[PDB]
């Protein structure tokens, strides 16, 4: 002891070297200073009372961190006051815990005892067992027995054999529970606790850690619940793996499933822009790469791989793991070994086998010209999944541009329903209308039914990443009865333009005449539109009755027709223009400008604007658009250039199920995008625009004339 | 030549030493790189066509900066290329200018010839004359004759003798015009142009530069139009003064009126929080200390004073004046002479003699995250003035908390009405309802009439800045017929609380039963209210018909009573709680939660929420409130503490025109604020707060029990 997340050898390395690396010493000293301050308050272990973000919730959180940190500092410094504090905290828990029943402020989740839900109980155990592992050799036998019998063994039993609905779950709850119980198993030398954590309660491998590794990650290391829950589950994954490695290296856990755990870490990094995770599915928008799960995970992977590009990410995190692994990161950074991280375009398969749709990330440019297009062609992702098949997000200039709302939830704010998912998470945040994708008849994909959504996934038709352009194309044939839609999204490098442009082609075919809505949630302030808005007559009414529409105010409608239209907005120092046209036999076309906040008596929803393109009574439609960053606004020096869009118009023609899009530019050049939807790279295609003939080879072609 | 903003000795000093000081070299190289790039485009002088932010507007702007910069670089580096580019630009102007009549894209302002208004013409001249001054050396006689007779002399005459409505103006337009013509006078050796600039067209001193210095600044160096226009006018003030000093040092311009120009520069800095100018009156919210007017002014003042605390601000500006004065700044910064700038509480008198109301800045706390309360008890400030007597702003934690909208205008965005003040600047931004102050009967102060407003100022009753608390108190007797109101605002240090608290007491008395509205414009997301809102029944209607009310949507009304109520919101990592109570005989008390965007078909207004306290059918009211920053939200580490307000309630009693406010805290303690409105330091006062007697001396007292 210790022999878990840190080993005796790690402690020796840290003791010998920590003062020699400034980044590590600064981190250690801050943690030490903060703990010393906390210790001055005495041992404070309150009877459990409060929900998420409430006093007892946050106090028991401060305590598990204190136990872990005191154990670490005892080991590194040899200062007995840290042993005493960790010990006395644990003895207080040991006295209290056997008397605890179900938490009094429970909700619909499995209750904890210390906490309103069992999830936080598992986190408490993951942290606290590390502190115990780090002090155990300095305790009297009676103190060990009291702590083990009073809190650790009863909690481990509670979270495993007493909680099969959680322990056997293939879900982030399951990951945390098996990590907590398995790590306890290693520290206490309890073979049974380790075995059930690895192989499930019945030991057959139908549930447990190994099954989670096999099922929750695709072969690309993409975690099916989405980026936000990927980083969260990454801690119990990487920390239980670390414990397995330090105690049973023969299991070769970091080799398992073609280094799935290593791939999970890189993929977590790859799911961020300007340091923030893509807020698809249930997600909070202030979650970034400095989150401790990725700080610790990066350190472990660096220690294994020696990949010096990880040191770039480490510096961007501005935080370092206080482990033996973190020491290696700090040392490498201090020795000037840092290399730039290779942010790249990727296709991430979803489902265990990678075939259940995919998440595409398309990147182009560098610095403030770095654009990222996210194409959400993924399976449901279980309960946290949103009803947004073929959704997209755009990032540019260090900003989110075309956005995903994330979840309706205020992390650890007790006055917001104990920090838990709000009523509006289901009624607004999960719904299709809340997203940048097709809504049919004001109904959500799969009619907002998670059971149905869980059974289906989009079909990826094409992925391409070149220096000329980037493309993803996917088909959704199961979202609605008698409806199929296909979306192709492109990032195009036009040499004459300062920034890459997005081209979007969303085709829908329906058996019955329908309403088709396509929203665009934008970040910024409207400059102007090419269309005239109808007078709202000094009233804003709720947009629709159900499925998220009840949360939107209609601010203006504007009629549109055959010709492409334009909306231009500003965000910080850059302009963005949305040029759009919809090919359809229906003449009933309108733009709806809407604002979030209807049916929100509790002020749970943020202010937000949206441009919705609506076609009514149509069986067929091709929603075509361009998203173009342009120009410079400098409010400091008081200059402006390039403020007008460089796109004169967008035109579209379909022939024999093949599409041609022509983007006419103000300098007289044009961009031609052609889509055949045929994967045969050698098949030649022809489409007649008017008298103009367009010919190409393969699924797609982009030509700048 | 040059002998204006730089001298021949300055040029020698720069050439000899610019490479030695990193800060100067970085700036010069960045300017040189940008100019070299601009020169590669050739000499481009278009005919005047476009409004503000349009192509010709921004091109003529790039040209005047190029003229100045090429002139400077020719002096410092010697290269013929810089001489020729400045000369060729000026010759193109000389050939075009005599042919120009009124700009074709003029608006209501005095038209320019090069520009849509004459203001920009003046800026062009201020910059361009410096370039000419610096290239005199390498010019032939016929070239000087062409330049002076073709552009400079016609432009100088246009802006002066031909434009009495601007040249005689005691206003920032006047300052820019006299600086432009006066600087031209010095460069051309034209005594007449200098005299009329200093003393006005008729030379009596009724108007012109000297009058502006005596009337537009208070003795404290506060510029009556407000912070945003203070920094703007600061350029022509400080640069014309620089020109006067280098040509006629016997005038002792920097000693004039007890060093008024020096005080003006310090006051400009004192009018910012976290580097941004308080957005009172017409103002844009992205304007900060790195604005070039303050960069140049700071350099001038440092050269005169040697005040090393100005180097702190210089570093925060992140740019350096490319002048001899700027060289001194760079040298001192390189030598490690920087001392921290002393941000402090200040009372700034308004009016020529500082007796026409005042602007109070109250600061408490350390670092760049301290608290700043601004009490706007100032006179009108002419046309750019807002109808917001006794308004207030609050800053905390690097953020604006309780806000001022500034102006409805998009700087140099041509698609937004040529970057000019929008229709909504008058109809929304200037109106009282748009501010954090009293609105009577849905009408603005002075019934929104600038002529009436210009004739009156609030009466300042008290100013105090201590370690215990801070206070401003002011009376507005002239805003409405038969109405008087008084506002006292305090910043209170309560040792048991983590942050100072604001206490607000706004008393109103009216001859007739009236509606009293008190808005609070806040920055952040509502957490919860202590009160119940009425169902809005899925519609938002325009709040009122006139005077800014037509721009607000009513989202919810909520009835309130005798007991204090609370609104709590979150912004970044901190919570803010607004506890409020109104003593009034009227029972008609409601909170209106409103959102901006009605009567805004062009999407000129930002999204914004407001909490308005309304009292109806009342002749008297005391609007009492507490603004309390509290707690910590960490979205990265996922922790929260102190999320609930520590204020249990707020109570108020009035006795013989004297107020007592009791702030009951959750720990059982209380804060007692007493106000007598009697300036006599030794006068004893007594108020019976129920079964309690409150006794104190002086205008105010604050006691923590
Ligand atoms: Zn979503
Ligand atoms: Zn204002």
């Amino acid at each position: 002891h210790p022999n878990l997340i840190v080993t005796e050898q790690d402690v020796a390395n840290i003791a010998a070297s920590w003062e020699s690396y400034d980044a590590y010493a600064e981190q250690l000293n801050a943690d030490k200073t903060n703990l010393d301050a906390f210790m001055a308050e005495g041992v404070v272990v309150p009877m459990p009372k409060d929900a998420g973000g409430g006093y007892t919730h946050e106090q028991h959180k401060r305590n598990y961190k204190a136990i872990r940190n005191a154990g670490f500092l005892y080991q590194v410094t040899g200062d007995e006051k840290y042993l005493t504090f960790a010990k006395d905290l644990l003895l207080a828990y040991a006295k209290m815990y056997p008397s605890l029943g179900e938490h009094p402020n429970r909700k619909e989740q499995s209750p904890g005892r210390l906490f309103w839900q069992s999830l936080n109980e598992a986190v408490w155990l993951v942290y606290s067992i590390q502190g115990y592992d780090a002090i155990i050799d300095g305790l009297a036998a009676e103190e060990k027995q009291e702590i083990e019998s009073g809190v650790f063994l009863p909690m481990a039993k509670f979270l495993s054999v007493e909680s099969p609905e959680t322990f056997n779950k293939i879900h982030n709850h399951g990951t945390w529970a098996v990590a907590a119980v398995g790590m306890t198993g290693y520290v206490l030398g309890n073979d049974e606790l380790v075995e059930i954590s690895l192989m499930g309660l019945d030991k057959t491998g139908k549930a447990g850690f190994m099954k989670q590794l096999d099922k929750l990650f695709s072969p690309d290391g993409y975690y099916t619940e989405g980026p936000y829950y990927q980083r969260y589950a990454l801690m119990p994954f990487i920390w239980f793996a670390k414990a397995i490695e330090t105690n049973e290296p023969e299991r070769k856990i970091f080799e398992y499933r073609n280094n799935i755990l290593l791939k999970a870490v890189y993929t977590t990094i790859d799911l961020s822009y300007a340091g923030y995770f893509f807020p698809i599915n249930d997600a909070l928008k202030d979650k970034g790469i400095d989150t401790v799960e990725l700080v610790h995970a990066l350190a472990i992977v660096y220690s294994i791989t020696g990949d010096n590009t990880l040191l770039d990410i480490a510096q961007e995190q501005g935080r370092i793991s206080l482990t033996g692994d973190g020491l290696k990161v700090a040392k490498a950074v201090g020795e000037g070994l840092t290399q730039p991280y290779n942010y790249r375009s990727i296709l991430l398969g979803d489902g265990a086998d990678g075939d259940q749709g995919a998440l595409s990330i398309h990147r182009l440019g560098e610095g403030h010209n770095h654009m990222a297009l996210v194409a959400k062609n993924t399976s449901q992702g279980m309960g946290h999944g949103h009803f947004d098949k073929l959704n997209w997000l755009l990032y540019d200039n260090g900003n989110e541009i075309v956005t995903d709302y994330g979840a309706a939830r205020y992390l650890n704010v007790e006055a917001k329903y104990g920090g838990h998912y709000l009523a509006e998470n289901n009624t607004w945040a999960k719904q299709t209308i809340a997203h940048n994708t097709l809504v049919v008849n004001e109904q959500s994909h799969f009619y907002g039914d998670v059971t149905t959504a869980d059974l289906h996934h989009p079909e990826v038709l094409s992925f391409y990443s070149g220096e000329d352009y980037q493309l993803s194309s996917a088909k959704e044939a199961n979202a609605y009865d008698g409806v199929e839609f296909v979306r192709s999204m492109l990032l195009v490098n036009v040499p004459s333009l300062e920034h890459p442009i997005v081209v979007d082609v969303l085709n829908v075919s329906a058996d019955k005449a329908s309403t088709f809505d396509l929203p665009l949630y934008f970040n910024g302030q409207i400059i102007d539109f090419s269309f005239k808005v109808k007078d709202n007559k000094n009233v804003m009414k709720m947009l629709g009755k159900r499925n998220g529409y009840q949360h939107l105010w209609l601010r203006n409608t504007a009629p549109v027709g055959d010709a492409s239209e334009r909306a231009t907005w500003i965000l910080d120092d850059r302009f963005y223009s949305y040029a759009f046209v919809t090919s359809t036999p229906s003449k009933k076309q309108n733009v709806l400008i809407a604002e979030l906040g209807a049916n929100d008596p509790n002020y749970n929803l943020r202010q937000q604007q949206v441009l919705i393109r609506r076609v009514e009574k149509a069986k067929q439609a091709s929603f075509v658009s361009v998203l173009e960053p342009h120009g410079k606004y400098d409010g400091s020096l008081e200059t402006t250039s390039g403020a007008y869009s460089n796109v004169k118009s967008v035109k579209h023609v379909s022939e024999n199920g093949k599409d041609v899009v022509v983007v006419d530019l103000k300098d007289g050049s044009n961009v031609v995008v052609a889509l055949s939807y045929n994967a045969n790279s050698e098949q030649v295609h022809k489409v007649n625009a008017g008298e103009e003939a367009i010919e190409w080879k393969g699924f797609s072609s982009v030509v700048v004339r």
